[PDB]
């Protein structure tokens, strides 16, 4: 039953590989949903939603690229469902940005714990797979996450339309 | 008297292209006006004027391909009178894009009772006609004035005057 | 009331300026029903449509500059319904052909009336546009329409439609 | 026996695409024989031999063009005799454009006979096809043939080969 | 609460409009399962892999194409939960290419009887929008699907594995 | 009745440039009806489809070639009915082919028969345009033809159909 190539492959590591494979799919349909709500005519922020549409097709290929190492360590993957995005109305673009900085905190905190479980089982090549190609990504993205949310603020009341408009037309324009 | 080309083309759906025709050119009157009166220098929103400048061609172009089609099945064009807009002042922008909004809107509605019409007589050219060249660009039309509409109310009070020259800057221009 | 950056400007030289536009506009129609007879099938004249489409467009791009100089002067525009086209019917080439230089000569003698009432207002700036852009390109205008008119004439009888299919293809296409 | 692709496509249908394929290749075949008509030398009109050639090979590819729509629904073909063209002998060049005129006029109604039942077996791809494909140029080209008609018939009498030697050399040539 | 530019939208073909979305939604997850399994070390077909993964890509693409669409007429899009697809181990290519089919047959008939709906409610923007862009790409792909799974038949038995090899290697690669 | 330019020109060399004409014509719909049958899904062979769409393409242009020697030489041409293809289902590959060089092999007894019957008649140019255009070409395209079959023969069986299918892709691909 063993694949032929599997060698220093522990169960645990390829169920949370299946469960972290999950769980950026679910956060690219989250990023889908937040993007068009902000492609409606009653919203009209252009910016915004191009920009959740970029975060969306990032995480779906996290989630290839976490498959792709799936299969060539002899893993065999395993699909399950994907559950839809918590909200359908995502609100003012100051909470949207909030939303979508808890997302990416909740899977930096995954990839930690896998990272842990890595170095748990002695395999060296999953921990230098994740410091790779995920952490230091989901740093930056954290990071600039929290910037564009202090800006808003900033700007934001006693005029919050025109701050979200220029916010809108100036930095993600 | 009919001429030797005409095949499969009523009598009802020769006198609606003429209307729609003479309905056209009355858009096209009105846009003209719009865009003349923001080219006033007690105005002077220059993007505006251009932007309805625009849509004065783009009325005329359609006008002209009606009486292309027209001509093409072996119908006869009738012309009459164009009536002068509605207005003589156009009010700020805010009013003028509602006002561009709900003559869209009428056209909108004139070329689907065309399309219901064309249906009842059993033409195919003609729903094609109007599906391939008409249908779509005014529903493009409708959502782009549905979305500056909603910008220019975002922005809008307490300091309206200053929302309307960063939206004439910035979006239009 | 008066505009910020009126100057030498009578309330008589901006009537006669809208009027002016309506006729214009008025022209314009006019052409335009012009050369979309001669685009019919039983005409069958390509040339002779083409170079009526190409006086419309000349009247309208004339009208928009008539009402840009209204807009400079500090005078306020306006619109007036445009008349429908004299014929439904423009008859053979020869007739079409004289109906334009009509049209041509009264909007010249519109503009000289014009010119006469801005010399009664000492308003040297007016006279100048006038010179600059219209008288001109009337009277080359004017002349270009006699000549093909005494070339048609010249060909003509007996054999008619031969010559108007000669005329058509060698001179106008 | 069915296909396995083939799903809502009737047998009504299948048959309307073969018989519209034999009249169309029935079509070329008259086109060919009208155009090697004119290539004999105690007619010598080239022109008119080149434009009927052309003809042939555009309803050759229209026949082409169903039968690679018959094989991709599930559809089988069935080829069926190709009967000769009516004439041996095509007269005048006024008289070939009017059996063109004709042989056009009767596809243009198979076509919209077609329509119809594909519109009474609820098929939108058949009914989009022939929309996209057939209709809009059938009427361009009975349009473009009532032109040259009228305009042969305009030139014509009393100096009839001037005229017809005139027509070829300006218009086709 | 409803759109300023929504006009002749029914709320029908909004919800119709949502359950495709989520078909279309779960065709590419589908896809992608089927293309990752072949991407494994035990079956090591890489055409097999980069054809389903095409496919899956082309599914998402629609779903977008949909989810643009209901935001232009104005209606809201509503996001539900994504089903796994129904096996983890997708057999030989043989049976892989006839699971393929038949999701794209449901689908297809999805299309069919949502252009059912849009026709009963008298909307011809939707129709046109179904013709243009899914009807003729979906039996397309049908047909092609077709093709490459009788030429698996034809190779095939005594020689299972070579057949599916060198079909492999020269069809799909 | 003769026309001027006929000279050594005889009625029997006429009717027999006809009747080749009209075999020729026969040929063209067959290989027509054969590339179309191996277009189907249930076929799915493409190359031997587009070979026999271009043996159908030399065929009508060499039909082409014969009507203009006739019109060259003073003759008049004289169109028939073109009898539909033998077969509506052309069994396997190995099967087309030999039916193709079946219909090359008569039409090239046809050919040796017409350059007989000019030798018998004294008429050098005649033998001159057979000998140049057509009778090396049905000598190479028999040659060719052999080598297919004996190619598909050595292959075949126990594994016709993995036989068939390489053949297509190596040799007609």
């Amino acid at each position: 039953s063993t694949s032929q190539v599997r060698q220093n492959y522990h169960q645990d590591s390829e169920a949370a590989i299946n469960r972290q494979i999950n769980l950026e799919l679910y956060a690219s349909y989250v990023y889908l949903s937040m993007s068009y709500y902000f492609d409606r005519d009653d919203v009209a922020l252009k910016n915004f939603a191009k920009y959740f549409l970029h975060q969306s097709h990032e995480e779906r290929e996290h989630a290839e690229k976490l498959m792709k190492l799936q299969n060539q360590r002899g893993g065999r993957i395993f699909l399950q469902d994907i559950k839809k995005p918590d909200c359908d109305d995502w609100e003012s673009g100051l909470n949207a940005m909030e939303c979508a900085l808890h997302l990416e905190k909740n899977v930096n905190q995954s990839l930690l714990e896998l990272h842990k479980l890595a170095t748990d089982k002695n395999d060296p090549h999953l921990c230098d797979f994740i410091e790779t190609h995920y952490l230091n990504e989901q740093v930056k993205a954290i990071k600039e996450l929290g910037d564009h949310v202090t800006n808003l603020r900033k700007m934001g009341a006693p005029e919050s339309g025109l701050a979200e408009y220029l916010f809108d037309k100036h930095t993600l324009g």
